[PDB]
């Protein structure tokens, strides 16, 4: 059945995207190796050379044809192979996550640039020489397992370490503040964003009535929505966003000192976003972009790096804020408190079965080590009844740990027993402690400077026993304001555009003027600009609104900018070519060594599939067609020279074009590609932002990767508005 | 918190789509009812005036916060308030339908034209003036609950019949054959569409290698692939789409004899579906479109209505067709055997809650009833222990027909016993039969004409146990070539395409080439049109293959197209007007009325929200912006004149017209918006589909509303290539 080329099978080393066909992580990448991934070895099932079977090992002779009595009679209650097979197939689905059932995952591993024993005795973080393997899923938030990857809404960036003194889990999202305070407002929140239970719509979107309802009566969100109307909430992939643990923890070290912490991921590819006409679009196109991006990177070894960081602040400062640190709605501006590098993490390769290890991974914040511990930020305190619950349906029971992605790879034992799906067999005979026949085995151990016991941090508790939101808490509009500001210009107007866009889908008007009011709160400017785009008028009380104090003296910090600090990154990136059926061959050998000697892709597009012959004879193979492939996936377009005439006149072609030009993505045009100037309008004597030349040389290939480098060419923004498209 | 005006709150009466925000059935339709409907009222809980408690009835107080030990301490354990709430939260989700995930439901009632007791007892079709209560649920295949609905993809059409002997569940598909013969191959079939196992990529399509791979190896699936590769599988609305239950059953009268029985949907509303690019984009700006578009239609009164239909084959003619009757890879043409019309069903309210009646229903094809029986079909056979099985872990155990949606109305009673959430509490002594201590109630009553206990058919068996396909079966070219050959010109384009679209994301070439050799066994012009789009040539041996015979004489048979006989209904059809900010009441006005007459609606959009004030004072709400609603999602645009100005050089009203032409939508321009011609290309003395004069008028409306009975404008496809849209 395979072909004789051998030509089914990918090739065992790394390949661009699109060059093979994508295939399980250990087949793809045998030779990249972690003690986790090793571990997993005992699970791991091969399948050539070996006979079909049922589940018991009988090996199967006719898996075409049920039982039954004669070739055209009923089937027989005793085709046990059959019933098993229908059996497994009919109870393939476990529930999916209540919250990020859409998510994306691999393997990868972390390690510390010093040692941390100053600050904590954590012992993944204690020597430079230390890996830890990790396993990142990425995710949404709102939409199922089967919803679109470019939505607009949070991600979810949850990291795995496998320690040596127990697994902890980092389970953050790409915003450092949440929408809401206390977690006891959990299923509120969740089920305001959620689809609507009447009829289950809007999947993956937070533009419908419920959502702009809560938020209109709880401006605790309006931090939050502020990071989620921006392009914040469509990046381009997972390798180009930030990584926050939110809450403040604690770090403990071996004396005994408590520092608070707020954990960062930093993406050493740089910051980078979509724009929401081609977000939105990409989830009709290619609804899985995001899960794709991340594992054909890893199969092309653009390996995606996040630098671990930490905000560190003392125990006496806890006060010296205009902001609660135990507040999740506020964020500890770097201004204020720098970010200090830790570590590195590279994700380096994809599961081999997306349900056994992504689907199946449980994840919880309460997963911690000693060296760390919580603090009572009131959100971080219910999460940590949650994780453990829900996986008791999720996973069927409390044997989860035992699911083979998530069993720790250092020592486990204690005196649990039984649970439904128990794997281990425990040999003690002893199941309780105290005691004295098996010599009270396995023993406590005292908390101690490394491999101690866990104890918790001695934190003064006084009060009284309330269900009360800290005054410290009642504040819900500087942060805001303070995004707000931090935004370049056309960052601020895309914010504008994203909550237009979400309240022209709220049927009940009164709802988006009382979020117009919450705006005018915020930012005078801001609430100005959304009322005009729902047709409504501030009132003269509005437009005397006090805005919100600085914070702490700030009024902007460009770390909370996507772009205001360019920190543009090219390889991984992808650039689309649109052939001609004489393909000017000298372009084309220019553009692609270019592109290759920077890590930049390329794909080849045509009119048809197959192969194209280019002017001097050489066979070009094509990846897609224009309209299979559109400029939606990729994040600048060439067009060499040639016999243009082929694909002038091509609607598609053109459109392609005019859709890159829509999305702010660079364009080149070598020789006769410059006749498409026209359809997208271009000047004689050029624009910034289009690369134009007699031919593909020189400098034209340096001029477009410089453009590439700064992602879009926002300077076009004002030109866009006139193109039909 | 609601409003001064009441507005927060829908109206109760029939609103067309848009004018009112969706609600739950029951509060919109409170009067509309039927015996099921009725017999949910004692699960069904309000809300209004009540206190807000824990589950076991416990009022709380405050239902913002935690309990802590201080206002910035930590949350305690003794916070049982929370614990229930995030308990609840935590245990929200079950395991999705293995397949056909993805559906949207709604309560109706079907009834007969005459009396079928002739040819079946069956109590529901006893009586043209008994009228039987429906759930139906309608779905696509492949995707997860959370993936979009405008897929290409087979659609599901699942009715749930509550009649007085029973449930009867019709569990059937919008084409007439599945893609293969026996259940032992489902699970291999569903895991082939199915995203892939090593990075569960792609979401709700077929166009990836391993669908590909199957489908060239097993030729008994090309008959279903060609209907999914056709317009078919991209429907305009679930109520514009046949439904078939695939299978040949059985009708059992009062006096023994059985007659071969396939069951039709014939849609009152025509049948209608979209275009492919049209369906995709659709994906993406609005993944719910079939839901919402269901959902809007009930709300309106425009209630999908349709007819069963049965072909009829005496059991002496089981042998008489080139075809096996028990072949579900095989249909029954209408011209060998005409659809006899049966009895109408009508859909006409919506759930109250999604998850409590769509997500937790659960159809089987094993639920018949007396005077219906099976057949040896080897895939119904399958299909039979399936559906049971499913359930015990999607829905938790075997007391799922206790779930209120699945509830017989007509009485159970029997000696099962317990079982998880186990509802009923039984008072009967005896749990066995026979037993003397209840008298041995309930018991056992004989087969007869009415009110009887269910009998098999005694059909005779006798062959071998053998697993063995039937030789009869082994035929897989002629049905797909009738397909072909049944549809117009402009459908075998669009099949053409279908099929040249996914195989281009086919990455394995030989893959591609293996399915063009397949289809060089149903059709030369098919596989040399799908070859030339990959850049494939066919060899001589190729262009030699003899076409397979026609089925039993037929060269076509015109019931096997969307559009040969035309059956447009514009009731509930949608049109956009594209509003200006000084509106010619008069064009709005002649439109209106002439779009009320029709049933047709309307949405008036702008290029912001809010209002415009027509010429004459006329305060406009605007439904949408020309960017948030796009042409995807109305089957015509209408633009009135006014102040032209305005919107003539706006890019998105440009791109909405284009869009919409493209899509071959009927496009209707009055006085001075004929100036958009230019955007579009249309010449002066104009085009036949677009509706032109100096106002909007009586015979304007009428040109434009012949045109979408029409549904698209087929003639205008040889000029969509050049718009670059
Ligand atoms: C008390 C309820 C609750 C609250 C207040 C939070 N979550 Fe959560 N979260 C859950 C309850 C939960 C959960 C129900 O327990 C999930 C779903 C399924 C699972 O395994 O955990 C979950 C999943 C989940 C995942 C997916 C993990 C994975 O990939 O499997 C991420 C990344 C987060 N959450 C992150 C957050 C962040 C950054 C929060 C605010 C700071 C947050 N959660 C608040
Ligand atoms: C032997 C396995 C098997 C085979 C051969 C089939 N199916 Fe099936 N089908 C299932 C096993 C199944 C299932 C696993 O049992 C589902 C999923 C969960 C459930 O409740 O039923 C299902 C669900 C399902 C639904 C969704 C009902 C709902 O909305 O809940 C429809 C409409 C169909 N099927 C129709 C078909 C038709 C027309 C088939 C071929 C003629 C077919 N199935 C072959």
């Amino acid at each position: 059945l395979a072909p004789e080329d051998g030509s089914h099978r990918p090739a065992a080393e790394p390949t661009p995207p699109g060059a093979q066909p994508t295939a399980p992580g250990s087949l793809k990448a045998p030779d990249t190796r972690n003690e986790k991934l090793n571990s997993l070895e005992d699970v791991r099932k091969g399948s050539e050379n070996y006979a079909l079977t049922t589940n018991q090992g009988v090996r199967i002779a006719d898996d075409q044809n049920s039982l039954r009595a004669g070739s055209r009679g009923p089937t027989l209650l005793e085709d046990f192979i059959l019933r098993e097979k229908i059996t497994h197939f009919d109870h393939e689905r476990i529930p999916e996550r209540i919250v990020h059932a859409r998510g994306s995952a691999a393997h990868g591993y972390f390690q510390p640039y010093k040692s941390l024993s100053d600050i904590t005795k954590a012992d993944f973080l204690s020597d430079p020489n230390k890996i830890t393997p990790v396993f990142v899923r990425f995710s949404t938030v709102q939409g199922g397992a089967g919803s679109a990857d470019t939505v607009r809404d949070i991600r979810g960036f949850a990291t795995k370490f496998y320690t040596e003194e127990g697994i902890f889990d980092l389970v953050g999202n790409n915003t450092p503040i949440f929408f809401i305070q206390d977690a006891h407002k959990f299923p509120d929140f969740v089920h305001a964003v959620k689809p609507e239970p009447h009829w289950a719509i809007p999947q993956g979107q937070s533009a419908h009535d419920t959502f702009w309802d809560y938020v209109s009566l709880q401006p605790e969100t309006l931090h939050n929505v502020m990071w989620a109307m921006s392009d914040r909430g469509i990046p381009r992939s997972y390798r180009t966003m930030e990584g926050f643990g939110i809450h403040t923890f604690r770090l403990i070290n071996a004396e005994g000192k408590a520092t608070f912490v707020r954990f960062h991921w930093k993406p050493l590819a740089g910051k980078a976003s979509l724009v929401w006409d081609e977000a939105q679009k990409l989830t009709g196109r290619d609804p899985d972009f995001h899960r794709r991006e991340l594992w054909e990177a890893i199969e092309a070894g653009d390996f995606p790096e996040y630098e671990l960081g930490f905000q560190l602040i003392p125990e006496e400062d806890e006060f010296k804020f205009d902001f609660d640190l135990l507040d999740p709605t506020k964020l500890i501006p770097e201004e204020l408190v720098p970010v200090q590098r830790v570590g590195k993490m590279v994700l380096n390769r994809n599961p081999d079965n997306f349900f056994a290890e992504n689907e199946q991974a449980a994840f919880h914040p309460g997963h911690i080590v000693p060296g760390l511990d919580f603090t009572n930020d009131p959100l971080l305190q219910g999460r940590l009844f949650s994780y453990t619950d829900t996986q008791i349906s999720r996973l069927g029971g409390p044997n989860f740990h035992e699911i083979p992605i998530n069993r720790p790879t250092c020592p486990y034992h204690n005196f649990q027993r039984d649970g439904m799906h128990r794997m281990g067999i425990d040999t003690n005979p002893a199941n309780y402690e105290p005691n004295s026949i098996n010599d009270n085995w396995p023993r406590e151990t005292p908390p101690g400077p490394k491999r101690g016991g866990f104890e918790s941090y001695q934190e003064r508790v006084e009060g009284n026993k309330v269900r009360e939101r800290s005054p410290s808490f009642g504040e819900y509009y500087s942060h805001p304001r303070l995004f707000w500001l931090s935004q370049t210009p056309f960052e601020q107007r895309h914010i504008v555009d994203g909550f237009s866009f979400d309240l022209s889908k709220v049927v009940r008007p009164y709802i988006r003027e009382r979020v117009v009011d919450q705006l005018a709160h915020i930012d005078l400017t801001l609430a100005q600009a959304v009322a005009k785009n729902l047709g409504i008028e501030l009132t003269d009380d509005q437009l005397n609104i006090t805005p919100p104090p600085d914070v702490n003296g700030l009024k902007k910090d460009p770390s909370l900018s996507l772009y205001a600090i360019p920190d543009g990154d090219v390889k991984g990136r992808v650039v689309a070519i649109l052939l001609n059926d004489e393909v000017r061959s000298a372009d084309l050998l220019a553009i692609l060594k270019a592109l290759k000697a920077k890590g930049v892709h390329a794909k080849l597009l045509y009119s048809r599939m197959g192969e194209v012959t280019a002017d001097d004879g050489t066979v070009l193979p094509i990846a897609a067609t224009f309209a299979g492939a559109p400029s939606l996936t990729v994040d600048a377009v060439i067009v060499p020279c040639g016999n243009i005439a082929d694909i002038a006149d091509n609607g598609d072609a053109n459109y392609y074009l005019m859709e890159a030009y829509k999305h702010l993505k660079p364009i080149a045009l070598a020789g006769d590609a410059r006749k498409f100037k026209a359809t997208i309008k271009i000047a004689d004597q050029g624009e910034e932002g289009i690369v134009e030349a007699d031919s593909a040389d020189g400098s034209f290939m340096d001029e477009l990767l410089t453009l590439m480098a700064a992602h879009r060419v926002w300077s076009r923004i004002p030109k866009i508005d006139k193109i039909p498209a």
